[PDB]
């Protein structure tokens, strides 16, 4: 079999067979050496006696609220701290990038064929003894034992951090630009070939699809408006396909960027508030630029939207997320003296983190009704019927479900939670420890460590028999939370590195592309930079309702 | 008309109608402010005093012999100036790009769609008065009357340097892996989606035409043993799409990666070459990895040619160039230190100025035979008849055109040069002097100084009028050229640094991927670092036969 089955190197030293039984590392600047890249270098021995744990860095920015209310005031102070957090991050994620599910060797096929996701590891090889390589037994346990005794919601278990359905429907929404899975070809393949947030959810992914979306006129998007009230155009109107149970009338086969975006009321309503959004900044536009033709109000529009995305996911959703203390900003000029490659690649290991299915409560309440799952699926009528401003007051108040901790899966979608299990499987996905190792953690030496916890442990440890074969996924989703958190560690230690290079790596955070021409002026750039959560909302639902990401 | 026609916004400002008869210019970061970005700052002022002309910096590099010959020797002195050589240049260029033929503002398509070339400048816009923007006359002079006064080649002249027709080759085959128009679609648009040195002209641009080619045992490409001598394999054999006029019979369609490479014998020639190489590196990884598939073999193959290809194109290829005594390097580990970005796209001005068809002969030399272009085109029979080894021969002793000077254009592409011309137009190209002001040039204030000389700038004054309407191309072949040199101050200014990005752009050469490991350990990687054009030859080519970029 072959010789890096063990995953032999360390601390990103790559691994090569020479000969049948025999391997090499390569350690090229990973501040180690030896056979296995163990043995520290000087500065490097140094630097790990003086480098905080994840967890200590955690402590101080979600303690000490007297200390962070006066670096957040202080502009110099909030901007370097915030460019640590960028620079820190970043250096973690492969940019260019490196495997795939068919590579775990360096290839100009893994780099050019943008229809794979990246891997932020290599994929065990098909030959090895084990599923992950050398250790634990021959076949994983039973995706669906797993499932059910620590995965499957018992009782709904609220989010601490008060992670409300404005939240858990916008993360929904914002992911599913590049999280695309191309189902025909595999699940390590993607549709999204922007790799990133490019608004194709919005837009279309291809050209063809853009314009069947479009007015042709100021700019806009196409829409009508039923009840007075502005929503996306029928699939009948512009021949854009939409994924759709045939029983479903033409009036509310809504068409909107991505196709599957039909399939929740919730995706809808954020569908219809971004719509409304760009071609709300078309007549900003075409105000400013009474000159301006069609072409440019669309594009120029389209790159300000680009813009209040990452502005609100910093700002805001990631914000919300931390729990810091600390005011994190969106601010492009901070990378514009460092080492940054304005490129990124969606990771195959970001979308099955991603997979937060435990946020979806047990029902869906909006105004005085309960909507099971059944109910809700495909129901664009519940949107029509409460309006807008109805389900922005309704989701801003309806708490969310802890995505760590373990047994928060609802059984409406243990299909899918399964399916996250089996594909992880399919793709030759490497252990959590390996995971955990690649991305500067101290492996877990015990499945109570992972957990926190007795119970979940001891069913696990029946399963997996060694905590060094415990999966990603399912670990990921019973782990020990941060005190009052929604994650715990490994969520939060991979998925920020992704995070912040998808969202920085983005072509109009560049020197060349930030700058107030690019929006249109100062109007367009001013759009941006004091966009929010709630200015969207009130810029484009009826009554201005408050709004937040909790509850 | 729109309010930017006249290019009011200097020191790479950026024009934005702010109503029907308006502008404003966006300063930011150019280092300059005012209406049209021109007052300088403090220190901008200050390092426009001490920053050296071009003219002045290739004087150095082209003087002092012997001083250079300790720098060459000094390997911290070579390390540092080679690293200067690259920053000082990439600055120029827009990464991630911005403009193309049909978005003269920044926009998702023109950064999204990767069909088109990207733009260093934007188009003139459609409704302006004038081709250029405001200054000239309604229309351009006649394409036809530009070429055949200044264009068109009287008596040969032979490049100074020493050029020969292995390199006058080796840069059509070389670019021709990004240089692809899409004629179906325009000439702003490029078929080669990779922009850069992904080597589709050896492997092909999809996968399925890179499946054809390969032999799917020990990493191998396909090919043909005639007559002792490795060949490409055939169009009937491989199912591989080709460019032939129908004349030309099935044994003679020897299919490659790029489909026009059967047009020229002297494509086949570098085509047969690397494919070799290619086959020949396979051998070297299976005896390193007698484990390893066949996947893998041609993958760390395709990886290591890329490198090599790199390798000899900075340090052969560009060298003989530049006319430089200082030795350039290929070394990635110089920018590891420095923001730059490991990406690329190819811009339509890049590949406008690299129409070097003055460098083509009037008749190509082999043995005692002296081919027409004619009898040239199309005849890969000619390859045959001499074999690889009389090719080098030849080609390194014969010698290639000047490119600038003026009056170089061989009459037989004589519709090419005056396509360069016409599409140019239609690409809404702007003036030679706002090129130079964008690539931190002074704009020429004559036709005579464009030229250094009379008769050819008298000849451009009754035809342009305005020095601040001359186009781009016709300029380049006609420019005053450095002392001894093939090429003019603004073929180099634009070229050297649209080059380098290309090179050091590719992914190979970023930190993650600049590894032993990545082209299968350290005798992989040598190969890589040790490549020469000489090299690539005598590793490939029965009789290793002497060769270089000049004569001989
Ligand atoms: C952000 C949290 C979140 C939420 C709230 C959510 C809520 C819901 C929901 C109820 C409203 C339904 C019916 C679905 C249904 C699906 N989910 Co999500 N999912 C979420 C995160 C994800 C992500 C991320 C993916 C991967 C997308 C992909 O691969 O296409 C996913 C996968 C899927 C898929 C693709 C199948 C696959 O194999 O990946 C379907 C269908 N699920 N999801
Ligand atoms: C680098 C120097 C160089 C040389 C030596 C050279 C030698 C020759 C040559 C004799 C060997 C002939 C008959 C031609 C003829 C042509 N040249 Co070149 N060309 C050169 C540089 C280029 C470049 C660069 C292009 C752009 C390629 C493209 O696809 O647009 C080009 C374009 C062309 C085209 C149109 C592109 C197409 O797809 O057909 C033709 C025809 N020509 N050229
Ligand atoms: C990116 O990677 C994809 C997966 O390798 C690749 O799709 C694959 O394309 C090949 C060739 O186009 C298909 O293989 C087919 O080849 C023979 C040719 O004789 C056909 O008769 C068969 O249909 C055979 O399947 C693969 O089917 C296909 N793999 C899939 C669907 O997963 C993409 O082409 C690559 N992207 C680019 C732009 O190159
Ligand atoms: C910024 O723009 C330039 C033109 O690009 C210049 O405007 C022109 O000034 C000329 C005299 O110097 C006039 O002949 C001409 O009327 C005018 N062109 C216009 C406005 O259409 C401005 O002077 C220059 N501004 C500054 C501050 O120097
Ligand atoms: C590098 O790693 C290899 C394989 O993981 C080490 O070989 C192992 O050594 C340990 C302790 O002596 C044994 O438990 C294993 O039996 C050995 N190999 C295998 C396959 O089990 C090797 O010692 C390491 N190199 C160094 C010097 O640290
Ligand atoms: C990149 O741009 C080109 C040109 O706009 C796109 O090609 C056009 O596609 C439309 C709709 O599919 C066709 O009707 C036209 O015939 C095409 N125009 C041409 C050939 O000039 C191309 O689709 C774009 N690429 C992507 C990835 O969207
Ligand atoms: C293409 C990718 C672009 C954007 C990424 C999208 C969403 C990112 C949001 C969350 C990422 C996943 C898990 C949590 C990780 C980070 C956010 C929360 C806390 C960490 C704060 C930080 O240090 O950045
Ligand atoms: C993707 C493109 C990558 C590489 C392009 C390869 C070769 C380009 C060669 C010539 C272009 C034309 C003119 C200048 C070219 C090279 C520089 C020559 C002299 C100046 C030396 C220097 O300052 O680097
Ligand atoms: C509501 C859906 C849950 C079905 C669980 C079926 C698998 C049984 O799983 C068991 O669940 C018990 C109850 O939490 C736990 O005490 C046990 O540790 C667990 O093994
Ligand atoms: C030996 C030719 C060098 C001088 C030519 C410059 C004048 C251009 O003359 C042109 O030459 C073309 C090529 O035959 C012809 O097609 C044109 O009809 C002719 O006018
Ligand atoms: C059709 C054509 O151009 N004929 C040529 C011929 O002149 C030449 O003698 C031969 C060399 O091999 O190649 C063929
Ligand atoms: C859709 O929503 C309506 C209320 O708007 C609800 O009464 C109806 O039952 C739902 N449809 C389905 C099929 O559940």
């Amino acid at each position: 079999h072959h010789p890096c089955c063990s995953n032999p190197c360390q601390n990103r030293g790559e691994c090569m067979s020479t000969g049948f039984d025999q391997y090499k590392c390569d350690c090229t600047r990973t501040g180690f050496y030896g056979e296995n890249c163990t043995t520290p270098e000087f500065l490097t021995r140094i630097k790990l006696l003086l480098k905080p744990t994840p967890n200590t860095v955690h402590y101080i920015l979600t303690h000490f609220k007297g200390v962070w209310n006066i670096v957040n005031n202080i502009p110099f102070l909030r901007s370097l701290i915030m460019k640590y957090v960028l620079t820190s991050r970043s250096y973690l994620i492969d940019s260019p990038p490196t495997y795939n599910v068919h590579y775990g060797y360096k290839s100009w096929e893994a780099f050019s064929n943008l229809s794979y996701y990246t891997r932020a590891l290599p994929p065990v090889a098909d030959d090895c003894p084990t599923p992950m390589g050398v250790k634990g037994n021959k076949e994983l346990p039973d995706s669906k034992e797993v499932l059910e005794k620590v995965l499957l919601r018992r009782e709904f278990i609220p989010d601490p951090q008060g992670s409300n359905m404005m939240f858990a429907f916008f993360a929904q929404h914002f992911t599913h630009q590049f999280f695309k899975t191309d189902h025909k070809r595999g699940p390590g393949f993607t549709r999204g070939l922007g790799h990133g947030v490019d608004l194709n959810h919005i837009y279309g992914e291809t050209l063809d699809r853009q314009h069947k979306l479009r007015l042709f006129k100021d700019g806009k998007l196409k829409y009508q408006v039923i009840g007075g009230e502005v929503y996306p155009p029928t699939v009948k109107d512009t021949q854009v396909e939409m994924i759709y149970p045939p029983h479903i009338p033409e009036n509310l086969q809504f068409a909107v960027g991505q196709e599957v975006f039909g399939l929740v009321p919730g995706l809808m309503m954020y569908a219809t508030i971004w719509l409304r959004e760009h071609n709300r900044v078309c007549d900003i536009l075409k105000q400013e630029h009474p000159e301006w033709g069609d072409e440019q109000l669309f594009q120029t529009s389209r790159l300000i939207l680009i813009g209040e995305t990452i502005k609100i996911v910093i700002e805001d959703y990631v914000q919300h997320l931390s729990g810091y203390h600390f005011k994190l900003k969106f601010d492009p000029e901070l990378l514009f003296n460092q080492q940054f490659q304005y490129q990124n690649r969606i990771a195959s290991e970001f979308n099955t983190l991603y997979h937060w299915h435990p946020l979806l409560p047990d029902t869906f309440n909006i105004e005085d009704q309960e909507y099971s799952f059944k109910q809700f699926l495909y129901n664009n009528s519940i949107l029509l019927e409460h309006g807008l401003t109805q389900f922005v007051e309704s989701f801003t108040r309806q708490i969310a479900g802890r995505v760590a901790g373990g047994r928060n899966v609802p059984i409406a979608v243990q299909a899918v939670a399964k399916a996250s299990i089996d594909q992880s499987r399919e793709m030759k996905y490497q252990s959590l420890n390996e995971y955990r190792k690649r991305f500067s953690l101290k492996p877990y030496t015990s499945f109570e460590e992972l957990t926190g916890e007795k119970e979940m442990a001891a069913e696990l440890k029946a399963l997996y028999s060694d905590i060094d074969v415990m999966e990603l996924y399912p670990a990921l989703l019973v782990e020990k939370p941060r005190p009052d958190a929604i994650f715990g560690e490994t969520m939060v230690e991979l998925g920020a590195p992704f995070s912040l290079k998808g969202l920085m790596g983005n072509p109009i955070c560049s020197p060349q592309y930030w700058k107030p021409s690019t929006f249109g002026g100062e109007v367009g750039f001013k759009i941006i930079n004091t966009a929010s959560i709630q200015s969207l909302i009130c810029n484009n639902v009826k009554g201005c309702p408050f709004t937040s990401f909790n509850v």
